[PDB]
């Protein structure tokens, strides 16, 4: 293609989107209408592009791009996004540390489908001076990879927000026993209000900070539940816990103030601090000396009411509605959902994502957020919710979805219903699609086999037959997968791995209770080697991944997690040996009652559940406790 | 030999005693705590409590194995019981038969009493998911173990929790779990629910003779700051504290139990002081004036003071019986001299009850010793009796402690267990580590328990296991060490060589070790928590594995460096810092094991 009214940067920008976007022997024109945020139009190998903010040129042409893929010479398409700001925020908190290559391909990415802003979550994943334990043995960010990253958005005319923690979520900093960082805490995970060495900290995590060209941050204070209850506590009595952070809140912003930065803030403790039973979704009053020092500071900071879950728009609306009793300056962040094990849930995305966009769009929201959390682990491909951050494009740029499939294969090279079997560990038969973190994904994989802690939420027959129809699935579609066939041939490998799994493990209750020693024997000769040879090859391939997508440190974890189930399978094997040569008159471990693991599902009437802490599905016996 | 005046209680006692007493071809006659005076193959023997018969006779056997003819023997003892609590809660629940080998070896000490905690680990009606898959006790098999004790005139006192330190109940996601639940590992203080809860805990040991217990209520320390906190307000906690005593002894009155607390969390403390005895618990102190100055602050407030010391078994694979030997002769002291009536020697097994259940028989005949006779002129001529071996002897199973230089009244040091658990590539421990100095200490106490194992008899098991532990610390120190300085000075030849030699033998070493330590936990405990011990072991081996890797990909030149091994490494803590210290104290296997999260969401 050849093109009029580009810049130099522009012209840079292209070289490298070519191999997305193949224009072939057109003429494009850009030019300078700023009346909707994307039009395109034109016929017979001549088309005008225009845009209103300069990072949207790069969405304009994905859609030119679609629609000469699909056959069209005719393109007439006009866009006016609802959302000033659409941003996807990678975690890089929970053992998985985005690599280079990685974050400058999901850059690209990003700029096709049109969001404006990348952000990555780092609590304790950036360098400090003079603070060698923080981040230390983390794959913590230097300077100079932050504004490689940075450097690499700001070609595309997007912006940079990092998403860092002021208050609490530091647990992989506050558990080193040197003094220097033991008298920076409050209880657990909770940094300590109104201690000057906390405020030298939090200055320190801002001079690392001014070094990048943004000036926009997220600076966190979610999920503080027992702040002012530790060593605060000890120090100053017990105080009004609502003030309390309104007071660490203005502090922090002063010290943003002193660096240039404008400021976001986590939404929930508010509500929390301030409702009768503790919880977000409420309407709370406030007391007027909290109401009077909220109302001077919501002036200066944006408050992100954060929610994953509803399946309604009304529901989403009365939340809009409580925020908006003390603050205008409301940003919403919506979830892709990649935080339940090794397979995100995509699908589960969508059908909220419909009825958040609505709520978003009745309540005047100018900035949703996408988040990418990775709970407990970063167990899943940082690629593998590329249909669900599509779908939240389509909806923030025309809302609707009928285009998805058409610009899901410029984004990605594959077809958009082809991706979304990514999920199929997750979709059991039978499940209601309304409710959330249902992971068998995770916790058929990290059960005991002679204490099989999740047995009851298990259909051996029905779900065995699913995973194993999910393996031949995702067989196929690796093959016309791409650059992304590694992703599929990860989700391929488990779903076999979790047949053979309920084969085996629910093989062995069914055998035992009824004595029959020669079906044991049978499990313990063939079936056992074939799932420790299996469970092998995986570690194998889901190492590529992560070494594909992800700095080393945090690997260590996985391996410790997969290394255990590993000696579990032999001593499950040895046990059932014993039992059948007579060594032992009885398994105690068979013996047992298997009980419901959780009752969070049980009055929705269901047999699968969600569970998501490894050290709580693998084990009913202590392992992080004193 | 031939027994005078004895009951059939005693008769029978004296038949499962002979393997130990070996008193051959003499008359023994039933006529100050113990006396023992004859000769010419006659010997007179009294004593002041039934249990007491059991070290009487153990003094008299050991005089007569001395080569002495003519005994006379006289002890006067300061504690009118002295007992051992075994900690079953940890993941290790000591299964029957070795509770009743305890047992007779207590006898032959003079312990008046066996104790075990637990947390969970005992059956409720009514309540599933108590000690569910944790290897709980039931009913039977405490009334067996009581059983066995009191077939040697031994009490048995239970130690249980009616606060906190039950993180093993309150995980389980279920509405009638969960609405028990304050914060952390306590229960709601108020909750009538909580109540039920504990009655049903007092109905369970009801079903004992026994009507003495220890209710817990140690290290409850957000107390009053969770649910309570949003139910009820900011209350005084040290008030909230009398308000929960007060039902759970309401409760134990209606039973008939009489109760012991432990005193740490401490006009209504000087009523409920008259219904409880307060336990002050102190394992570290190394003057006879620290322990005084704590029960001057107890006398504040009741002269019922009990005394707990620690016989140190919770400090990974490896206890530190010396350590214990130095405190308990200044506790013993300090406990005469402000006239205790109680002492309590603990086994605790902190973070997976890794160490021996029979770890700590030399820190246990000390104790009684200083209990019986105020000094350890006679410890090796009795351990003798108890357990048939030697006492300098069976002090080694310490070695993989006994780093040298080290001052010898710092506690917790415990390398035994933390160059195990750390890291090959990213190895956290590291700077804390001598790598000459403690490698050799390693290898020459390896060699030494592999002698002593030859003639440790029936507790061989427990000396193979050390031997081997401390072999595999000695090559692994190697090896980490060695990566280190070949990575450092770009010896790929070097690195070749420990990847194709010495890795595989580090990986053999391991497995070959879990083996080991499997054996030994299957005589000892119930096969409940030998998982969690799999899982660590099992997440070393791939560790290894990931080492051996890495490396073989940057000496084949596939990458260009390994980013773990340019990492600086500082010091793990600042623990002995201000003691000029190299080695340190670290306790939790999840912060040995790496530096990335892993139980946290």
């Amino acid at each position: 293609a050849t093109f009029l009214g580009l810049s130099s940067k522009q012209e840079k920008a292209l070289v490298r989107l070519d191999k997305y976007l193949n224009l072939g022997e057109i003429a494009v024109s850009l030019v300078t209408d700023s009346a909707t945020s994307i039009k395109v139009e034109g016929r017979q190998g001549y088309y005008q592009v225009s845009y209103k903010q300069p990072h949207q040129l790069y969405r304009a042409l994905a859609l030119l791009s679609a629609a000469l893929r699909s056959g069209q010479d005719e393109v007439q398409i006009e866009e006016e996004a609802a959302y000033e700001d659409l941003a996807y925020m990678a975690d890089c908190s929970r053992n998985a540390v985005l690599n280079l290559s990685s974050a400058k391909k999901m850059i690209e990415v990003l700029a096709l489908m049109g969001y404006s802003t990348f952000e990555l979550y780092m609590e304790d994943t950036y360098e400090i001076e003079n603070q060698p334990y923080f981040g230390y043995f983390r794959g913590r960010y230097t300077v100079a990879e932050l504004q490689e990253i940075e450097d690499y958005a700001a070609d595309f005319d997007m912006s940079f927000v990092p998403c860092i923690q002021t208050l609490a979520h530091l647990s992989a900093f506050v558990k080193w026993g040197i003094k220097e960082v033991q008298e920076l805490r409050d209880v657990e995970d909770i940094l300590l209000i109104g201690e000057e060495k906390v405020y030298d900290l939090i200055e320190g995590m801002f001079q690392t900070m001014a070094h990048l060209h943004t000036r926009k941050i997220n600076i966190g204070m979610d999920e503080a539940h027992l702040v002012g209850l530790g060593r605060y506590l000890i120090k100053h009595g017990f105080q009004n816990r609502s003030l309390l952070m309104c007071q660490h809140l203005e502090r922090v912003l002063d010290i943003a103030d002193k660096y240039g930065f404008n400021c976001q803030m986590w939404s929930d403790m508010f509500f929390k601090l301030m409702s009768a039973d503790g919880q977000y979704d409420r309407d709370v009053e406030i007391p007027e000396e909290t109401r009077v020092y909220l109302d001077r500071l919501k002036e200066r900071v944006t408050l992100v009411y954060w929610d994953y879950y509803q399946d309604s728009e009304e529901k989403y609306n009365r939340n809009f509605q409580n925020h908006h009793k003390i603050s205008q300056d409301i940003a919403f962040a919506g979830g892709a959902w990649k935080w339940i094990g090794f397979t995100p849930h995509n699908h589960f995305s969508r059908l909220v994502a419909i009825e958040a966009n609505k709520a978003c769009r009745k309540n005047q929201v100018k900035e949703v957020i996408v988040t990418g959390w990775g709970d407990n682990g970063g167990e899943t491909s940082q690629f593998s919710v590329l249909p669900a951050l599509q779908i939240w494009a389509e909806l923030a740029y025309r809302n609707d979805l009928k285009k998805v499939s058409e610009h899901f294969l410029v984004s990605t090279g594959l077809d958009f219903d082809d991706f979304m079997k990514i999920d199929l560990a997750n979709l059991l038969p039978d499940l209601p699609d309304n409710l959330s973190g249902i992971n068998p994904n995770r916790y058929v994989l990290y059960q005991d086999v002679l204490c099989p802690l999740l047995e009851q939420h298990i259909r051996p027959e029905k779900d065995k037959q699913h995973f194993a129809s999910s393996a031949q699935q995702l067989g196929e579609i690796s093959k016309r997968a791409g650059e992304y066939a590694y992703i599929f041939e990860t989700q391929a490998q488990l779903n076999a791995l979790l047949a053979l799994k309920i084969s085996i493990t629910s093989g062995i209750q069914k055998a035992y209770r009824n004595g029959d020693k020669e079906h044991l024997s049978a499990l313990a000769e063939k079936d056992f080697p074939q799932l420790y040879q299996m469970v092998e090859d995986f570690s194998d391939q889901f190492s590529r991944q992560w070494q594909q997508e992800n700095k080393i440190f945090g690997l260590d974890t996985i391996d410790i997690r997969f290394g255990g189930l590993l000696k579990r399978i032999k001593r499950a094997q040895e046990r059932l040996e014993q039992f059948i040569s007579g060594q032992i008159d009885c398994v105690e471990e068979l013996e047992q009652e298997i009980l419901p693991f959780n009752d969070f599902y049980k009055d929705q009437g269901l047999t699968a559940t969600t569970a998501n802490q490894w050290h709580l599905i693998a084990t009913a016996s202590t392992i992080y406790t004193t």
